[PDB]
């Protein structure tokens, strides 16, 4: 068995709907598939935007993990995007259990704002903790819809924000984390590939 810490981006850009039904909802279904495909592993979950928090400590209760997905609330996280902080928190969140594989799975559009994500991945992998990245979204660009509104999120100048999958950043994080990068399209297929990479730990 391997210990797997999910780090899920719940920042505002994840509400973009360039992938159906949104980046966040696609990510939630991927996590659900991922845990339903576990047998011997343990799983935990961190959510992050401007800061990172552990919702679910590492556990054998896969079903509990699925339940946390239903209550995810981007309305209730500091705003922003802090992948490095999430990796750092994840790296310190595994059990001391002797000789067990440890893997971090970051799920994000990679629109990182802060620096240090690559350095965090390097630190993690140096210590033996693999960092994988599942990129959700498209590189083209989509706006961010506001629930109960016909409008989209705007910047300080009043223009519509366009958010894009930052593939280069996600790929570099996975590389330095000794892990894999997958651009998520078929969530069931992405799930198999990540389980396949994890099952070498
Ligand atoms: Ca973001």
């Amino acid at each position: 068995g391997v210990e797997v810490m999910i780090a899920l981006d719940i920042s505002n850009s994840m509400l973009a709907q360039d992938v159906q039904p949104s980046r966040l909802e696609k990510a939630k279904r991927l996590i659900s598939k991922l845990v339903d495909g576990m047998e011997n592993d343990k799983v935990g979950m961190i959510v992050f935007a401007g800061d990172a928090f552990t919702q679910l400590p590492i556990t054998s209760d896969y079903i509990s993990a699925k339940m946390f997905l239903e209550s995810i609330s981007p309305s209730l996280i500091k705003q922003g995007t802090a992948i490095g902080a999430a990796i750092n928190l994840a790296a310190r969140s595994f059990t001391p259990q002797e000789g067990v594989g440890r893997a971090i799975v970051v799920i994000t559009d990679g629109e990182n704002h802060e620096g240090g994500a690559v350095a965090a991945a390097k630190s993690s992998s140096s210590s033996g903790i693999q960092v994988n990245v599942l990129g959700v979204g498209l590189p083209d660009g989509a706006p961010i819809p506001i629930e109960g509104s016909n409008d989209f999120r705007r910047d300080r100048e009043g223009n519509v924000i366009v958010t894009r999958l930052n593939e280069a950043m996600c790929q570099e994080i996975a590389k330095e984390g000794n892990g894999i990068y997958i651009r998520v399209d078929n969530s069931n297929s992405a799930q198999k590939a990540i389980n396949q990479e994890i099952n070498k730990m």
